[PDB]
């Protein structure tokens, strides 16, 4: 009665296709004390305002069926 | 007769960035209050960390295997 199957989503594609490829490892570092009310940081490597999110993730998610979204650092209520 | 080999391919974009994390969530967003961070936090931007949303160094393997150049976000 039991039936088994699997969907394989593994790939070896680069995550970052185009951003600052002359940098061998892209790291950003910010001080909390110099942030505004909210900073929305990109985790999809498609934003035209990288390291900030510009909503590019939605196009990627729609295309590939992915579910990636940004990291938000904000001021508490 | 050029010495070049040309490859012309044609297919839809199927490569997900996130392979395994919280797949029942249609869009993964994390939001933290800056006041409640410690002295430092390091956030994964490669979706490979075993401690996502935190960077555990998994990006090194990804970059070596794929030729990529991704790394984390540090808030301090
Ligand atoms: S544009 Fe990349 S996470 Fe929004
Ligand atoms: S483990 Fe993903 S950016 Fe470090």
């Amino acid at each position: 009665g039991m039936r088994f199957y699997v969907k394989d989503h593994r790939n070896k594609a680069m995550i970052n296709l185009h951003i600052q490829k002359d940098n061998p490892k892209i790291v950003h570092a910010f001080d909390m004390e110099d942030l505004g009310d909210k900073a929305v940081y990109c985790r999809c490597w498609r934003s035209k305002k990288f390291p900030f999110c510009d909503g590019a993730h939605t196009k990627h998610n729609e295309e590939t069926g992915d579910n990636v979204g940004p990291l938000i650092i904000k001021k508490k209520e």
